[PDB]
């Protein structure tokens, strides 16, 4: 039993909700919140920009030190950093950005990072400003993640379409 509330159950381990991941994180304080990161951990917009804003830019400060030490992530890769005031940890995961021409096949690799954590609060990778089809992202998530994932979908019209079209 966990403290996530109001989710629809899609499969044995995948759950979904119309919610702002920022507000969800502040309520549950999950062990892991997933950020929709880029390889430079520049949290300027989308989910990443919103999460960072909620940390009063502390996420960006920590991220800049991480990049200065380690260099950029790989597309499809991840790193674990602090969750600041939102969660114990933030798993920064880089899904491919279609608006940069990045390979969509890398979306499965991106979701594989979730399997290193027993329970996660997450957005749909590569959706939104990353340019991929959120319906497809949900399919890859369900077919790749085996650990318990609680998906927050910000757009209500999209949440309804994701539910109604889910196979
Ligand atoms: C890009 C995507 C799939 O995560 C969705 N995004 C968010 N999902 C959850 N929590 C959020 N908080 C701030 C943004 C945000 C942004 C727009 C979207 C398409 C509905």
């Amino acid at each position: 039993v966990n403290s996530f509330s109001g989710y629809l159950k899609l499969t044995d381990n995948v759950y979904i909700k119309n919610a702002d991941i920022v507000e969800e994180a502040k309520k549950v304080k999950p062990t892991v919140v997933v950020n929709a990161a880029n390889v430079y951990l520049k949290h300027g917009g989308g989910v990443a920009g919103a999460l960072n804003k909620a940390t009063n830019n502390a996420m960006q400060v920590e991220s800049d030190d991480y990049i200065a030490t380690n260099g950029p992530l790989k597309v499809g890769g991840s790193c674990v950093l602090s969750g600041h005031n939102l969660a114990k940890h933030c798993l920064h995961v880089v899904g491919p950005n279609v608006n940069k021409g990045e390979d969509i096949q890398l979306l499965k690799s991106a979701y594989e990072n979730f399997n290193q954590h027993e329970v996660l609060l997450a957005p749909l990778l590569s959706a939104g400003i990353f340019g991929a089809d959120p319906i497809h992202s949900l399919r890859v998530c369900v077919d790749t993640v085996r650990t318990n994932v609680y998906l927050a979908v910000f757009d209500k019209n999209l949440y309804d379409k994701l539910v109604s079209s889910f196979l």
